[PDB]
């Protein structure tokens, strides 16, 4: 009913968590009017398609769903968190930040995915180049 659907609050969070089996539900969590929440949502809509097989994606404002302030602590960048079959994931970079190419927003989002999958709580995305 939209590419990326906005949760209005915590039971819908949780709803969209619990009712996916065999996909990542990525969630993005911060204010809709904020800069880096808008070039976040760009990338996202535009690679939602492409990840659809094994990956959904879902909009939370905080403002209006504090509830989960607590796992990036209201952070205040847009951040992007990743749970897959009722577990949040967690991701070693060497994910906060607008990213130029959406290729590496499908990348991350499949990296989560295929590590999760077959049984990873932690997922590594090295991305310190140097």
């Amino acid at each position: 009913s939209y590419m990326l659907p906005h949760l209005h609050n915590g039971w819908q969070v949780d709803q969209a968590i619990l009712s996916e089996e065999d996909r990542v539900v990525v969630i993005r969590f911060g204010h809709d009017w904020d800069p880096t929440c808008m070039k976040m949502d760009e990338v996202l809509y535009s690679i939602a398609e492409k990840v659809k097989n094994f990956a959904v994606i879902y909009l939370v404002d905080i403002t209006e769903v504090p509830d989960f302030n607590k796992m990036y602590e209201l952070y205040d960048p847009c951040t992007v968190m990743f749970f897959f079959r009722n577990k949040h994931i967690m991701i070693d970079l060497g994910i906060n930040w607008a990213m130029e190419d959406k290729q590496e927003m499908v990348d991350i989002i499949e990296t989560v995915y295929r590590g999760a999958r077959k049984g990873r709580g932690l997922v590594v995305s090295p991305k310190d180049y140097s």
